[PDB]
């Protein structure tokens, strides 16, 4: 009964599931913490009290309370990210995918979903771990964590709403995986945590946080970095938004205790409905309740931690996608559409620049504009559009990640940089959107392997290659074949700063990813805004 | 006796001179002002007292007291700009070149030599007007004006050293040409003033100055603009330098009167020897004593005058050369040589950036650096060198001229923009220096016509074309042939902003000359320096 597993918390009943004309085990819904309900809302997670009998882990668990995207109802493109289960605070569970026969001490891979820290679900179709676990014979785990106010409300000082609880949720799952994954054939001394966007930033935060370092071996970061403009706030801003939320809900503000009590009575949807109202600016790619630089989970400022090398030192595989910004412009910028090539005008361009760099003063905006405007042809609808895409991309994902890369590689043990630039043949979004943020995931989890998903043959190869790189890396700390003859994915070094692209064509090696624009975002603009303010 | 001319100041005896196996008249040394000597030093020029008898104008006059370049002794490249006559304060004379037979009421062209306002001579070989006057049958005139302290010392308030006297010198020559050029077959109602570098800036200043507008019809500007960073200073800076000069010469400073008396006793070389010591910065392309925004010669600030359209409205022909900055880097930047391809290092590059933009604060310097550095290959010796060339070029000549162009064309009557990018076949300077500042002059005056100067056949064509454009323009206000079939030199308009290049190849039309870099120099950087200071 490989489906009947006994863990240090209780027994769990699995379920056999088909995968590419075969089967593997699957334990969905394993609880790793007491339900963050009632007075637990906002508090740090508490480990799951051991249970009696057999816990049925055959179906997927609930999804955490979140904002649901309904801008394009009845459109797979955006609906594929929405909660596909019943939302509920009681949502701290994790899913495992064990190969069959159940191996022992095999590479473990824990996935942490993205979603800007305000949304996400471990139960999406696109995150079905059966293919990867099957094809690469690994123990694929998918955790979950609180999001929105629920997971990141921060009244620094209080013990009721300390902030970063959502990250602590991830830590406790990693801890569980630590103590129980061996009972599933997993090797706790060989765990790779990986995630995309907010999930990626999460991985990076676990690398930095002293209280998480010992819970994993190596890590992967997809289109996300711990130092991203949107991935965290100061204790002060965190407290400002928390109060604002309260004001937004007619609450006693006089003290933390009174405010916590008020927010703890409100139904989940009440909080969610006014969640966006706390942001300081009109903007895109900015999220209300995110990790807060607390001095605890994060010893000191992120930048200082990176300089001093105060962070876990291991191997990391990370990269980005060609058009990271397109997805956000569609949702927030003026002029963008899903039903047209969205040629942007000069006036809308100026508008998008503001929404994209909300914290910028007027001179800053000029800087950004000058940097991304071709004055030899500035009324070119196409150009302006691609210009915004790059701005949103470079500022929020690519350059922040590159800064992280360079900074990490000085103390790291092995850095692998990729540039995903393949436009899926069956993508439901229009063409101007290019290689959209988050669309490398379907290849990482190997959906191009499902013949019914009408992908191309060449795309099945890519997905198999990508999973192999991801699997091999988590297993060895290197994605390259021990000694194949296939082109090697070079090691990113401080001097050569090499990286490769990921697509159907033959591998190619490049250097200094968007180095020019990144000098602008990482060195210059920060200085300009500091001096002129 | 076409050589014997009677003017409203006295008679003058000319001299016949050979030109391309033929002859024309030439009156060298016509005095148009009382010698600015003794107590006249620094004062506004006074018209030349009518003389008795026949003034012999067969030889060239003296050159004004100036700093002599002796960085490359015995090298035609730099020596061709040095005074080729005996320097002396008594230097206010002008030269005329009248075709033979002496025509009547023909197009007149007055040349104003450049030299950063600290040097220059109307008697250089490269400025011999016999070819142009001969080939294009025009009355070519070459004036002179005081330079250095002598021509621009400015103690605003005083009447002894009011500043801008040097420009007034040019005005009085233009006035003379006005009242006497008809006696030489010239048409005072058809005078075109043209000059290069400081001379060009001069032309532009005459266009702006209310007291000069009526002295000419149309104008030409070569690699020089009235609004250039180096072409003028505020009344305050003007007074600061004047004092500094005095301090530099152990003078009573207590009052203008005492300081003027002191500077009026010192021999010309004394002043000249400490002339560079007054600049506020360590730098290249910056000159000690230049035009001062006085509220008189210049009603108000240059920028305001250009916005309000407060300036002479006529036709103008102007342009620049491909490598304006090279000449100055050779003389002031670290790393540059005449005996090598001057591949510049990253450290010397940073140094040159400072010398090139002396008025910039640290953030400004960063801006400039980021704008001209290719971070995909920043140790490329070549690139850095060309980068400096462009910086020095764009900041000091090209973008300032472009700003002038755009601003003028809103009220102008006809604007023609050229981009001289032909590298003379016999240039004595090394190749890296490209198309050096001031080397379009030899073609304007048509030296490629002299077979003994070993130019190419193709270069004789260019020189003849160029002179024709220059001549035809001064004659009609349009350089194009009334109705030839040759490619037309389009009119620069605010919308299309067209211009053409000048070289041996077939004409080509372009648009928005260095528009990208100019947005940086004309809009952004000025704003950045304003905000952050
Ligand atoms: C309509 C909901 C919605 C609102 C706001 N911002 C959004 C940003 C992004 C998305 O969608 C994605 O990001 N995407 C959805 C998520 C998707 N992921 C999914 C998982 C993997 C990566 C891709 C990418 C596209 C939806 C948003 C917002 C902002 C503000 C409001 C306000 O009422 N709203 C409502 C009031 O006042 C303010 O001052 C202001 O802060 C600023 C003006
Ligand atoms: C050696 C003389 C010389 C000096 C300085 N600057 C020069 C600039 C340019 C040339 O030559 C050309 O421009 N060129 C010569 C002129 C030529 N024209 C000719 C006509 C048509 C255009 C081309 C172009 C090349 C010669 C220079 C200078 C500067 C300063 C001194 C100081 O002692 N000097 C001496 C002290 O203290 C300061 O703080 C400082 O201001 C800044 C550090
Ligand atoms: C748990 O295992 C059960 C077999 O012992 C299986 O029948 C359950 O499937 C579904 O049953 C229905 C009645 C409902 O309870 C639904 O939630 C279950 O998914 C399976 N699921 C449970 C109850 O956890
Ligand atoms: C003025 O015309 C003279 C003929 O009447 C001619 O001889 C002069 O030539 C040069 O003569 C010598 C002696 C010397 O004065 C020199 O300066 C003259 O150039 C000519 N030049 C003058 C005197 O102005
Ligand atoms: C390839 O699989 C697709 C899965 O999304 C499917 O939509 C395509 O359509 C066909 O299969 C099902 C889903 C149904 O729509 C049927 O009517 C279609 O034949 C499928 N490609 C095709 C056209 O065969
Ligand atoms: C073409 O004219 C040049 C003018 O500068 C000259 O230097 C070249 O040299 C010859 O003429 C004179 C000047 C002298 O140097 C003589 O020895 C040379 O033959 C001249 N080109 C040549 C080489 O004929
Ligand atoms: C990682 O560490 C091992 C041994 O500690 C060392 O041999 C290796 O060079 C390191 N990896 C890199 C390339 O940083
Ligand atoms: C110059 O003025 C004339 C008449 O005043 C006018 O016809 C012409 O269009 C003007 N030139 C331009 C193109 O500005």
């Amino acid at each position: 009964s490989e489906l009947l597993v006994n863990t240090k918390s209780g027994k769990v009943m699995g379920t056999r599931v088909p995968v590419l004309s075969s089967h593997i085990s699957a334990f969905l819904g394993i609880p790793f913490a007491e339900p963050p309900v009632g007075n637990m809302r906002f508090r740090r997670p508490e480990p799951k009290k051991p249970w009696s009998g057999v816990w049925n882990a055959s179906t997927y668990p609930n999804n955490c309370q979140q904002y649901v995207d309904e801008q394009f109802p009845g459109f797979s493109g955006s609906e594929m990210w929405n909660p596909n289960r019943e939302m509920s605070e009681d949502c701290l569970y994790l899913n495992i995918w064990v190969p069959s026969p159940r191996p022992k001490s095999t590479t473990v891979m824990v996935w942490i979903y993205g979603g800007g820290f305000y949304s996400g679900s471990s139960t999406l179709d696109v995150y079905n771990g059966k293919y990867l676990a099957y094809t690469e014979e690994v123990v694929l785990v998918s955790l979950s964590y609180r999001v929105g106010a629920f997971g990141f409300l921060a009244l620094h000082g209080s013990q009721e709403a300390p902030g970063n609880v959502g990250l602590l949720d991830q830590r406790m799952a990693l801890q569980w995986v630590h103590d129980n994954i061996q009972f599933f054939g997993g090797d706790p001394k060989t765990v790779t945590i990986f995630g995309e966007s907010a999930g990626g930033a999460s991985v990076g935060m676990h690398i930095l946080s002293p209280g998480s370092r010992d819970l994993f071996r190596r890590a992967i970061l997809q289109s996300g970095s711990p130092n991203c403009p949107w991935a965290s706030v100061s204790v002060a801003e965190g407290r400002r938004r928390a109060v604002e939320l309260g004001r937004n809900l007619n609450c006693n503000l006089n003290s933390d205790e009174e405010l916590i009590h008020c927010l703890r009575e409100k139904k989940p949807q009440e909080l969610i409905d006014v969640e966006w109202n706390v942001l300081p600016f009109d903007s895109i790619f900015r999220f209300s309740f995110v990790p807060v630089i607390d001095g605890e989970f994060f010893p000191t400022s992120l930048e200082s931690m990176l300089n001093s090398g105060n962070f876990k030192k291991t191997q990391i595989l990370l990269g980005v996608n060609k058009d990271e910004g397109s997805f956000f412009l569609l949702y927030g910028a003026p002029g963008f559409s899903k039903d047209s090539e969205s040629k942007i005008s000069r006036e809308d361009f100026m508008s998008g620049v503001k929404l994209s760099v909300p914290h910028a003063n007027d001179l800053g905006l000029d800087a950004v504009t000058l940097q991304y405007t071709d004055w030899m042809d500035d009324n070119n609808g196409i150009k302006n559009r691609d210009g915004l895409d790059d701005i949103v991309g470079d500022h929020n994902v690519i350059c922040p990640l590159m800064h992280f890369v360079n900074k990490y590689t000085k103390f790291g043990n092995g850095t692998y940089l990729y540039f995903f630039n393949h436009r899926a043949s069956n993508l439901v979004w229009p063409e101007w959107m290019g290689v959209i943020h988050g669309y490398e995931i379907e290849f990482v989890f190997g959906l191009p392997l499902v013949k019914e998903l009408n992908y191309t043959a060449e795309e099945e190869a890519l997905s198999r290659r990508i999973m192999h790189y991801w699997a091999t890396f988590a297993k060895t700390g290197n994605p390259n074949e021990p000694h194949s003859q296939e082109s090697k994915w070079p090691l990113f070094t401080t001097k050569e700063q090499k990286f490769i692209d990921l697509n159907t064509e033959p591998m190619k090696v490049h250097q200094r990813l968007r180095v020019q624009m990144c000098v602008f975002w990482n060195q210059f603009l920060p200085k300009l805004l500091n001096a002129t303010a």
